[PDB]
């Protein structure tokens, strides 16, 4: 039941991705985070500043 | 033998799982893309009109 045995290796290598690509993307959303919080930050420095 | 199948079942249903996951996950980063691009101009316009600073 070879067949199957290439399915299998086959799907194992698939799942091995798909788990290096929810890692990757974990990361770019973590990343971006704190991306965001810094620029937060620079904006409401300026704001402040503008406002008086 | 059966095995095999109920390995093949759980792998498809695994990498299934998986996929959408990564579907939420690159929404959020496209969602916080565009977060980050309003931000970015915002921040670039004050440093243009208050600082000289062109990009």
């Amino acid at each position: 039941m070879k067949q199957l045995e290439d399915k299998v290796e086959e799907l194992l290598s698939k799942n091995y991705h798909l788990e290096n690509e929810v890692a990757r993307l974990k990361k770019l959303v973590g990343d971006l985070l704190n991306v965001k919080m810094a620029l937060d930050i620079e904006i409401a420095t300026y704001r402040k500043l503008l406002e008086g």
